[PDB]
């Protein structure tokens, strides 16, 4: 078998086969030399006695709130320390990325081919004695039965962060842009070129697509006015590709630029609003520049939204999701006199963690009634007997699930999950420990150390034997959240680094980009900088209701 | 009529329209302020005052070969002129990119779309007075009466440098990887979607392509052996399409990565050469891993061929053309503490610049045959005639023309250098001046001053009238020449940061491929690091002839 099966080399260091067993450790720039990368050099040695643990900066940033109110209102405190938080993650993504499903040594196929997901760690060569190298089993536990154990929802668990369903469906609606698997190929490619926050969810992954999305008037996009509101346009008026079951009516087949937001009403209800949004900025630059075309109206209304994207994912978002007292900051400039790369590659670990399906309720509540996700998929007509407006207010009061803390996956989507776990299989992920390393953290020692508590730990340790092959995907949804939190740790530290890599790695937010010429001039500019999730319903939704990420 | 026709903001200010007839320029970032972007920041007056000319720079690259001589066997020094040489090219190429032919303003389409090439300035609005924007006569002088009158050979002119065939082809073969213009498109748009060295010339462009150019069995390409002499194998053999006039052999049609190879048997030289060296690495690779599959063996020895492209293109090919005293070095290290883009987008205006149609000779000269145009197109019997060891022996020994100086463009290639200026005016590139500053050079005054003759100069000011709306291509031909030099200023200028920036972007130069294990360890590491032109003939020709980029 592959000589590098049982992960030898540390601290990010390469394994490479010389001969047919055995295996040489490539440990240039770790800051470790030896057999196996685990012997520090001298400066390392100083690194690590002084480095703070992430649980020590978790720490701090959630706690001192009157420190922190201090802190947020001395803008060159503000900057340093959004700087730092910028930074100290940017090293643990490989960026051009490295590895692929088909590829777990670099090569130019895994650099050029844009239909990959990217990988964090290489994939489990296919010879391995066990699934996660040399550990463990010969066969890892039934899926159904990890699943069915420590996933499945019983009582319904509140997030103790207050997270709402605007929150749910914005996660929902903003990732999937970046995420788009592509099931024709597998569990490992991706339909979404792009990489990351291009808005192709609006706008359409290919031109052809954008180009039947669009009125080709005043820079605006395609809609169909109902009871005198604003709606995406449909099927038969665009000619646009959705996904929709047969029993769908004409009427309610609306046409936006993600082929899956048919799905959802809470899809289509950001779809709609982005729709007006990006209308609503070409009435905007149409006022400030009279001599301007569609095309150029059309574009420039996209940066913007572009822009008013990312401001709203750090600022709103990131910033609940975070829990911090530290105010988060959208400035591209705090990057300018820094080392990093304006490009990104979706991680297929990004989409794994992702999956955040205990996020979903029960019932889906929208004024006086309890919709069933029988009722609720692909019915459209909810969302138009209700409107924007009661949509927003519910929403914004319903409460979501927590997704750490183990057995709160609705079982509606049972085989959603399942699929999650087999995928992770079918691409030959590592296991949750060599995840852990890999982005600076302690292997779990155990499986109550995992989880803080013994029943499940039990559960895990009958099924998997071994802490060391225990699996991510199931592992983030177990896991011991931060103190009434909604994610534990390793959730926080996998995704932090490649959303700040997908959100800052934008072109918009390099030097030859960040300029109000950009976006229309000034008037443009300031759109992008005071936007927030607040203002983006206030503007595009009937009597402007009230808005957040929290209950 | 666009009220930046006139190109008012200067110092990379970027021009914005406000209304019908006003505009504003936008000086973020250009260290200049005021209306046109042209009142110096009091540290730019100081930068100003201090830093010296681009002439002044390369004065002192090609003298006191003295003091190069000690630079130059002192390594520390080396590598900081090299640091130094690497960074000032840097700031001066947009990277996200920017522009193209149908965006004059920064757009998603611009950035996302891989099928254009990229523009260093915009286009001239469509709807400008005058071809250059307000400047000059409603039309631009007939381009067959500047092709006659300043740019067409009357007698051959040798490069002064002593640039041989050799070079000259080896130009032609390596730019071919990334100046691939789909004519079914436009002269705007590329098929070279990976924008720089990623030898799609040698392994094609497509993933089909490289399946059908492959042997399948330890890594290689396949081949054909015809007196007992490697070859590219046939199209008839490997179903792969390549451009050949009807009438070819069977066996002289040649299939390799691009295209366009069978066209010139210097090409198919270079192609033969370079298949040789993969296969060659390939050999080298099974031998230190036994345990690889063909696969890796492949796509390591790719990114091995990769590495020893840079490196020669380089140390051996740019080192030529720089007359310099100081030798250049590859190395990405010297990056690694900087703040550099690992990406390129090729530009428009680098392919325009690299038209060196007067390279060509006017016979090609191999053993005793003198072969005109007309016998040496399209004739790969001329390569299995006499053998890759005497092309290399002729090659090395005949002259190439000089490029600079005017009237030297091969009567055989007036289509195409009429194409070139017919090509850029369909593109509406800016004025040669506008390049010229935007390269951080002081437009010429005169056309005098442009061409430091007489005779020249008087035909070019009756056929344009104004020097500020003189061409690019044209200039480029008809500069003054630096002293005994092939190029002028200006072809060096722009051609310089567009050739840096390709060659050092490419991901292979980046911290997290930049290790041994990327090409299989220290022994597919030291190929890269030892390659040379010279290598590359000794390694893969019979006999391992002399040869060098100079008679
Ligand atoms: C971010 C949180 C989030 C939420 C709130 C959410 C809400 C919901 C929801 C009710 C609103 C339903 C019925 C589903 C149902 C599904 N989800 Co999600 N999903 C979420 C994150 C994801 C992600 C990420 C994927 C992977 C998408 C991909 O790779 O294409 C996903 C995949 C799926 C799939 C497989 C899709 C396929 O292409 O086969 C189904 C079915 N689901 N989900
Ligand atoms: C770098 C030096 C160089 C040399 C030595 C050279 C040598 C020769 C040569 C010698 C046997 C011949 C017969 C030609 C003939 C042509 N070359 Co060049 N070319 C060169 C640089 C270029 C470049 C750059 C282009 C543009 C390529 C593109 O845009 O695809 C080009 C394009 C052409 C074209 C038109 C575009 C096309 O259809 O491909 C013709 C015809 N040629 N050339
Ligand atoms: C990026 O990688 C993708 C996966 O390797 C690749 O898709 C694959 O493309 C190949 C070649 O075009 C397809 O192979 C086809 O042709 C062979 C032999 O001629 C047939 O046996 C196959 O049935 C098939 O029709 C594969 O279908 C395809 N593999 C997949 C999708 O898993 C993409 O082409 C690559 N992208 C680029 C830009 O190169
Ligand atoms: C890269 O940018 C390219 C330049 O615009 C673009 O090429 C263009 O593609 C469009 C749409 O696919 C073609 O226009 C079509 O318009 C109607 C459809 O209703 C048809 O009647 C036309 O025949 C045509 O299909 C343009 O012809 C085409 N322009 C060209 C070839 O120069 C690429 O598609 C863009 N690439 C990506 C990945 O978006
Ligand atoms: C290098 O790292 C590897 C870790 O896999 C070590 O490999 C061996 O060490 C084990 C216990 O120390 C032995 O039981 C085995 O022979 C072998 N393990 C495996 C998985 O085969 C090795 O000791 C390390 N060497 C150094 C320098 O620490
Ligand atoms: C910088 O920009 C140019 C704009 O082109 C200059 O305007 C020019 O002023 C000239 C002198 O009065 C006029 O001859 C001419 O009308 C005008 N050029 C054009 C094409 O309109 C601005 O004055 C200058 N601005 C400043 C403040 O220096
Ligand atoms: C591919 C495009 C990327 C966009 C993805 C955007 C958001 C994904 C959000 C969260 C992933 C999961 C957990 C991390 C979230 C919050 C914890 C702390 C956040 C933080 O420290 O700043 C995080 C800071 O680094 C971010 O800038
Ligand atoms: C797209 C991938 C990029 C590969 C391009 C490779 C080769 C092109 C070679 C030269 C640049 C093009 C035209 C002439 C410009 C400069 C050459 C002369 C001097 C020089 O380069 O030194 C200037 C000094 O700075 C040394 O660099
Ligand atoms: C091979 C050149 C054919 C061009 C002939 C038509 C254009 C003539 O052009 C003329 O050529 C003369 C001789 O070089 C020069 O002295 C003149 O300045 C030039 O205008
Ligand atoms: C569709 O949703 C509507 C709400 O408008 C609901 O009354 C109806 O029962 C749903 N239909 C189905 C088939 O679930
Ligand atoms: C083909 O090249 C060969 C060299 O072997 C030569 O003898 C012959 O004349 C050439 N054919 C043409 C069409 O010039």
């Amino acid at each position: 078998h592959h000589p590098c099966c049982s992960n030898p080399c540390q601290n990010r260091g390469e394994c490479m086969s010389t001969g047919f067993d055995q295996y040489k450790c490539d440990c240039t720039r770790t800051g470790f030399y030896g057999e196996n990368c685990t012997t520090p050099e001298f400066l390392t040695r100083i690194k690590l006695l002084l480095k703070p643990t992430p649980n020590t900066v978790h720490y701090i940033l959630t706690h001192f709130k009157g420190v922190w109110n201090i802190v947020n209102n001395i803008p060159f405190l503000r900057s340093l320390i959004m700087k730092y938080v910028l930074t100290s993650r940017s090293y643990l993504i490989d960026s051009p990325p490295t590895y692929n499903v088909h590829y777990g040594y670099k090569s130019w196929e895994a650099f050029s081919n844009l239909s990959y997901y990217t990988r964090a760690l290489p994939p489990v060569a296919d010879d391995c004695p066990t699934p996660m190298g040399v550990k463990g089993n010969k066969e890892l536990p039934d899926s159904k039965e990890v699943l069915e154990k420590v996933l499945l929802r019983r009582e319904f668990i509140p997030d103790p962060q207050g997270s709402n369903m605007m929150f749910a469906f914005f996660a929902q609606h903003f990732t999937h842009q970046f995420f788009k698997t592509d099931h024709k190929r597998g569990p490992g490619f991706t339909r979404g070129l792009g990489h990351g926050v291009d808005l192709n969810h609006i706008y359409g992954e290919t031109l052809d697509r954008q180009h039947k999305l669009r009125l080709f008037k005043d820079g605006k996009l395609k809609y169909q006015v109902i009871g005198g509101e604003v709606y995406p346009p449909t099927v038969k008026d665009t000619q646009v590709e959705m996904i929709y079951p047969p029993h769908i009516p004409e009427n309610l087949q609306f046409a936006v630029g993600q082929e899956v937001f048919g799905l959802v009403p809470g899809l289509m209800m950001y779809a709609t609003i982005w729709l007006r949004e990006h209308n609503r900025v070409c009435d905007i630059l149409k006022q400030e520049h009279p001599e301007w075309g569609d095309e150029q109206l059309f574009q420039t209304s996209r940066l913007i939204l572009i822009g008013e994207t990312i401001k709203i994912v750090i600022e709103d978002y990131v910033q609940h999701l975070s829990g911090y007292h530290f105010k988060l900051k959208f400035d591209p400039e705090l990057l300018f006199n820094q080392q990093f790369q304006y490009q990104n590659r979706i991680a297929s670990e990004f989409n794994t963690l992702y999956h955040w399906h205990p996020l979903l309720p029960d019932t889906f509540n929208i004024e006086d009634q309890e919709y069933s996700f029988k009722q609720f998929l692909y019915n459209n007509s909810i969302l138009l007997e209700h409107g924007l407006t009661q949509f927003v207010e519910s929403f914004t009061r319903q409460i979501a699930g927590r997704v750490a803390g183990g057995r709160n996956v609705p079982i509606a989507v049972q085989a959603v999950a399942k699929a999650s776990i087999d995928q992770s299989r079918e691409m030959k992920y590592q296991s949750l420990n060599e995840y852990r390393k890999r982005f600076s953290l302690k292997p779990y020692t155990s499986f109550e150390e995992l989880t803080g508590e013994k029943e499940m730990a039990a559960e895990l340790k009958a099924l998997y034997s071994d802490i060391d092959v225990m699996e991510l995907y199931p592992a983030l949804l177990v896991e011991k959240p931060h103190p009434d939190a909604i994610f534990g740790e390793t959730m926080v530290e996998l995704g932090a680094p490649f959303s700040l890599k997908g959100l800052m790695g934008n072109p918009i937010c390099s030097p030859q980009y960040w300029k109000p010429s950009t976006f229309g001039g000034e008037v443009g500019f300031k759109i992008i900088n005071t936007a927030s999730i607040q203002s983006l319903i206030c503007n595009n939704v009937k009597g402007c209701p009230f808005t957040s990420f929290n209950v």
